[PDB]
């Protein structure tokens, strides 16, 4: 029935070597799933066309493969919004058409294609729980749907169906689970409503909007007692908030939230959702667009207090995606300085980097909130074995903390430094109370020979230039 | 010799626990004076020994893992040996000398000396000719230094340390050894006896000074072990407080601890100095669940950083504060910006029936009255 | 219900010895699947009767085995063509009907008999896709089902029905998928048709008609510019043409095929097919009767010429087979000369010969053209010891170019050559710029003790005698 | 000695980029004259050499595997070798001596000559006696000759070759070698230096001639290595050409290559010769996907055999040509009878956006300049 | 030596057939004399014979597995031996010895002789007794006795062996061998040579009585091998006739023949004596389906023991038959109280067109002509 508008998403991408970032890999083609929708629309998984150079579409019954068109991606929520201009790829099919948030228990058909396969594939399950999670790990967590049904490469991306037909969301494969376990994933019909609906009045993706705060269940009666809620109040407390979220002016610590937008909040942090059912209130915040206002009632000095505060996206320090764009590094006398992402950390030390990676670095990416808009984590990554760096080619993953006394921001401050550095010594303050001295003229003049053994076009990314 | 030992293990988990008795085997051999030399760790929390019977326990070098009847040197190749060392590897005679003069000196083990200093080598050009070194000159940078060792007055950070004793150390931190072969540099201090001066020589700001430096055992934050000695908690209205160790550490994670425990814990293992003589990681160990502590039931091995606005130094300064606590609440800050807040009069009047309720004898250990 | 039409197949064999072509192997036996259709008619698969000597028929609940006649044998959409003499077998048996094409994802039943089993076994699933494949490796591509149901040995040969009872053609077990993936063919009945209507026309099987042209897409818009091609046009360029059809007159390198019987042709070679169906164009050709002419539409030299032209069978320099004929071979003094063929190759080297043969003939098998109709690839395929022969008993396959001074055409030409010689010395010339001497007189002389040796009838397969 | 040294090796499947920095280990020993020999892969592609320290790349010996700090004979049984040779199997002094003198008299390494013939035994009676051989006479048939090698002057096709520098060939190709074993005369022709003299002994139409013919390295049409030398490139469009090498076939198809490969790629690096001095295999090795060549981004490994209707002998060649290309069109006509085409003007502009995105330095690599 | 042979072995299922050509090594060594020995397996079937060249075969020695260029004695332990035997286990040398010395006097291989009877233990004290053996004596009675062996005269069943040459016979049939060991008497027959005599004393109707007997070589009903023969096969309307041996059991059924051949056919194989010296077993091998022969196609391995009424004795037997029949009908019993009947005239009309589908190339081997 609604198996033409399913459709396979062949890809060619380009991805950024984060541990050599002056190098594009290799060119290789992936598929996956997707699905025509209404207006000469298609959707499909951001991570399915990430790195993207090209995208092609082929249906079912045909062997010709269009050039597809990127219009938008939500990486967050992981939807690729695509077009295709060529009007024979869009004669004949029935779009797609979305049906409400199901119920538990609710049976869904999830359509797709098989991994190296160009067959229609045919997956059948429940709906377990609502659930309010990460499509990106270590991103802003939004809501969905967790099914019986597993949910593989290649046909993640295709709609799901509920027994009317309609399609309730897009299929995900679980970051958490493996595939023995029969756990998959439906980015549910609100959150592809916000991203098209966010898309159509903007003309671009623009996210969605956090609470920049951490907060601590109420549940014990002697702490609400002491912060001087009266016995039908409840709520959370405010352990710390982003300096970059401000927000962080009118929000303080140990404010008690009491509701959000009017909805009452739980001493767990849960708000009713349907009957008999209760979710996250973080499902209130993440629904809003980015740039709305939301009222906020807390108790502050046992006195309740009302903000309305203008909601923007999350700013983390380590970054769990650098939105397609290319990774920036600066090279002086073969020295390689990067910042720290989580796609540098799993480049660094593979699939288990939490747990492999430096703890000095862990603990800035489990725990550490940026400072300002501007901060970086700064790491001399490699050194480029070279006579002018001679005992230092053992440093690796080590952050820079200062340079000539001075404490270093980010990697753009760091490569002013040196290029303004009149000192005659160039002196790095590093962690573990290492110092790295070069002396500045040599170290600069080193600089193009390391360059052309290692065939490295420039010393900088174009974003420091 | 068969060693023949009868152990009682403390749990670092429930510190209040004694493991249940248990026997075990090993080597060891007869050394002239009426002594015999055997593992440390084939005698540990002994209760009773017996050889093939009845022995003695005179003194246990946990650091050198030997026993009469941290980095040391050691040869990779019970119960030993053929004699060129101990059975562990094969830890030589270097180290067994050592401990047995240690002792026959002191009536006591002192454990090994240790400078108390971190380091970093001298091997680029340019990092030696920016602090004043001269061609001919080798050693390494200070790079920090413990704060509770003796020496963290007279030695400095940037200092270059050239030699020690009149032995000269290179650019890596090694001396000579034998022919072809040299070691780090350590080795001669932990040749060393506690309380033993030594003369350190070092390069700061471009000049030469000798310092006559007393040599002392190493003091770490979260401790490699006790020393035999029992674990220490606090308890309060449910909460279980004790100090982070690698006893612990284990007994909670496993052997893979290094890789398991939190993150926040790891550092202070890895990279934290005691900034005192007496500071120690304080933890809320786990929460034994009642109704005072409804709603914290799941605060599991974090710090306490203050109680009532003030800062905590280690396990019998909580415990101070909490009995002194005359306040209407108790207030913990914990670490990840987390607060535990109880009303004082009723947590009291809650510890005792929780006591009762898992077997434990006291509010507190014994080291802590 | 049309259970009682499924018929089991026995057939004896008695295949040619291809890397002994002077031997058969032993008899064997084999088991199949088959059906009843109408007018005292059986279809079964050609390969499972492959060399036939004897072919048996047995219905599901009768002991009986009934004497069969092979009427015709279609091995390029591996067909065969039975019947039966004796009554008492179609007696009772309600015929098998055919239906219509099917649409994608049709539920089809497969009914056949398991290996070395008398019991019926039915097997179920989908249509997955429209395919244009090879029955036959390296042999002409014919349309195909692909379904979602296993076929395997024994059951292939068997009847697949739709819904309505309907046969919807013959199971085939896939040549390019193992059996755990699930993936099987059905003939489909347009193929029967083809293969049945051309039977009673001709009273026998004239095979299945070839553009004898390989091509190139037209997809880049330069390209397509640089040819003349106004903007509305479409279709493929014509890389290279058979030299044995001519058409190699009439059509021309580099021209671009814009249509054929009418039909529009797109720059990636497809046809509109079905509603929403697109298929490759030698559809359009392959339904075709040997014989038949058809309108190609072609640009030149950007003008538009259209030729009528009648279409031939395909004639591969390797042939996929040589349509149970014996094989064609040469001795002489020890020398064995045959010609090479697929199943040369792949009794010489196992089921991996297109990677485990010597690259000379590989390169032939994957990229020659016959550059005339009697063209064969003559090789010495082993040396049969002896002192006449003495130094020469490593040659292994590998191709005879000229015989004293003259190029070899094909193995008569060469056996021919080889009897007329009046010269003192017989001089092969053989591929790796190696030559092969021997005494023309001695040469002759020994080669009768040499296939009394190794118990060789005759010197030559009779098609050269 | 220990061997360490710092690798940085070229990507063959990307000719512009340097593979990630990475150290390795082996062995070798030290000879008289102040020299080391260890194998030359245990420094191949060295930005660093340390030794157990810091050490000096002289010549590297790719052909012998040797290195001092394509056949050959060899023994099969670092870092040898007890001395019998270098241990790789062990390569033989007679090889390693060879590699030392070569160096010692010339200041470089300069490989090991070869005929550059194909040759066919003569153990056929009726074969030896048509060509005119008396049965005292033994030796071998050129099968064909290098058009690249010097000798192809002087020597022809069907020569019997039945001496080299006065030492008897067999039927078989062999020559004496010790008491009861016999060695492919090869070898002798492998111990010569690259420029000496050789006297070669042929019967052509049944008449003995000898030549005196000077003996040359190998050049081959697909290269078993470039002599750490960088890969080559040339980029329009987005079509990536460069030139088919083994290691370029290695990085391409895997250590299964030599069936793996495409069959039209298999045929010329197993039975193609050169027939120039400067004849390299161009290939289109990918197209890095755009705009500009939409239509063609399947094309791969692909040999170019025109350019404009003009025959493309090397990567050079084609560079030029497409340079000084005035035509509206570029048309290359690639193997497997296909051709591509784009209009000259703006696939030109269409170059830089597509470096950008791959980060390729320029058009192409220095050698092209 | 390292033998290197080129083998063309019969096809025993398809007897008009030889296997396809192939080679193997094995080795073997100089004895004085200029002769060498090795197993006559590795030249089996022989083509060409090449040594480490070109060889010569004299006589091959199937029973003793040597070739010079059934029950023996063995030792249980190429190409031997240290010389103390022949590497097959180890075939001694007065195995060997034999092999050589029977050529060597007789230019041919004539085999080991056998005495040509089954026998059993008189061991039973009853048993001896009933038949007239005093307490002293010692031996064997016989069984049975070859009808085609010559002692098939002068020997009679329940015959008392009581000695074989003047060495005495135990009751378990061994005799002396060497100090603490016997030997089956056999061993002392297979010394002899082929038409050598001996001397065999036995009881007979409790009186002794001593032959002179001629040894020969065992003639066996399903012979062991056919000495490199080619099999003989005779065909008729697709009807294919063979004799039954062991290599066409282990070629029909496998290794396993002794268990999966049918069991008539395994009940001659280990019980069966040829009551005739020509007398052979004669089997439709197969039937090579073909119109004439319809309804007869699953017929295969089964004895055929009557033509026209008429008794088969052997192939050749068979054949003659079947040509001079003028009959209407032939008429072939089979085992299993199965029959064949087909038309004279066209049953031998018919064989030609199945001899061109199956390649063979006439209705009957050469040695049926």
């Amino acid at each position: 029935p609604s198996m033409d508008a399913v459709v396979k998403v062949f890809c060619v991408h380009t991805e950024p070597n984060f541990s050599l970032p002056w190098q594009r890999k290799r060119q290789y083609s992936s598929g996956s799933s997707g699905f025509i929708i209404g207006g000469r629309r298609v959707l499909t998984n951001a991570h399915s066309v990430e790195h993207h150079t090209q995208v092609k579409l082929k249906k079912r019954g045909s062997d010709t493969k269009y050039l597809a068109t990127v219009l938008a991606i939500g990486t967050e929520c992981d939807i690729a919004l695509l077009t295709v201009t060529d009007d024979e790829f869009w004669e004949g099919v029935s779009p797609v058409e979305f049906g409400d948030l199901p119920a538990l228990q609710d049976a869904v058909t999830v359509v797709g294609y098989p991994i190296g396969g160009d067959t229609i594939s045919v997956t059948s399950g429940v709906v377990s729980r609502m659930e309010i999670l990460s499509y990106v790990h270590g991103s802003t967590e939004l809501l969905g749907l967790q099914i019986d049904a597993a949910i593989n490469s290649g046909n993640s991306g295709g709609p799901a169906f509920n027994d009317k037909g309609k399609c309730v969301g897009i299929a995900f494969q679980s970051l958490k689970h493996e595939d023995a376990e029969n756990i998959g994933y439906v980015i549910p019909t609100p959150v592809i409503v916000h991203f098209i609906q966010d898309y159509e009045k903007h003309d671009k993706y623009t996210g969605f909007p956090v609470l920049g705060i951490e907060w601590q269940k109420m549940e014990n009666p002697d702490l609400r007692k002491s912060m001087g809620m009266e016995s039908h109040q409840k709520g959370v407390r405010i352990r710390r908030i982003e300096p970059t979220a401000p927000e962080s002016q009118v929000l303080k610590p140990s404010d008690i939230i009491l509701s959000f937008d009017g909805v009452n909040i739980a001493n767990d942090g849960t708000v009713p959702f349907r009957h008999g059912e209760r979710i996250g209130f973080s499902y209130l915040i993440s629904q809003k667009y980015t740039g709305d206002s939301a009222l906020v009632k807390v108790l502050r000095n046992k006195e309740i207090l009302e903000f309305n505060i203008k909601l923007a996206i999350h700013k983390r320090l380590i970054p769990a995606h650098i939105s397609g764009k290319p990774p920036s590094y600066f090279i002086v006398a073969g020295f390689v300085f990067t910042t720290v992402s989580v796609p540098y950390l799993r480049s660094e030390y593979g699939k288990e980097y939490e747990f492999d990676a430096p703890v000095k670095l862990l603990e800035k990416h489990l725990h550490a909130m940026a400072q300002s808009v501007d901060e970086q984590l700064v790491v001399v990554s490699q050194v480029l074995v070279s006579d002018i760096n001679i005992g230092y080619e053992e440093i690796v993953n080590t952050q820079v903390v200062a340079f000539n006394g001075k404490p270093v921001k980010n990697l753009k401050g760091l490569a002013g430094m040196v290029e303004n550095c009149e000192d005659e010594y160039m002196k790095f303050n590093l962690d573990y109370d290492q110092i790295v001295v070069l002396d500045t003229k040599t170290a600069k003049e080193a600089t193009l020979d390391i360059l052309t053994t290692h065939c490295i076009p420039s010393a900088m990314s174009d974003d420091l230039k």
